[PDB]
């Protein structure tokens, strides 16, 4: 079952809420559209270069990157609500080592990898 779970409990409302202002900042900086974000979240993987940098911006704004701006997966896992701890771990267990030239490339690589592993529970806002 690969259909996206979207209800009052999941994605966690408190997480969506905390991310919203970061979304406003990162959408403003990169010029990505809302539609591009929703389509990646809920339908099919697609390559939009501004979406990739939006994704990178979100990791930075969320303070889950190391000193070189790379995603620090332990910090990301700790920043998630406890209720999604196990799902996120299985979703990321074969996505440990991102490939790509730029920080935007590696951020896209991760998101794509998480979405392929568990498209029901994967989301982007
Ligand atoms: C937080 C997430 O989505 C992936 C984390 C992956 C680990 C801890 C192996």
């Amino acid at each position: 079952d690969t259909t996206p779970r979207r209800d009052a409990e999941y994605p966690p409302p408190e997480l969506l809420e905390a991310l919203k202002p970061l979304h406003d900042i990162c959408l403003g900086k990169t010029g990505v559209t809302e539609e591009a974000i929703k389509k990646f979240s809920d339908e099919e993987i697609h390559e939009d270069e501004k979406l990739k940098c939006y994704m990178n911006c979100l990791f930075h704004e969320a303070k889950v990157v190391d000193d070189n701006g790379d995603v620090h997966l332990e910090k990301l896992h700790d920043s998630l609500p406890s209720s999604m701890h196990d799902i996120a771990m299985h979703m990321g267990k074969r996505c440990l080592y991102p490939e790509g030239e730029t920080l935007c490339d590696k951020a896209f690589w991760l998101h794509k990898c998480w979405k392929q592993s568990d498209p029901k529970h994967y989301f982007l806002v």
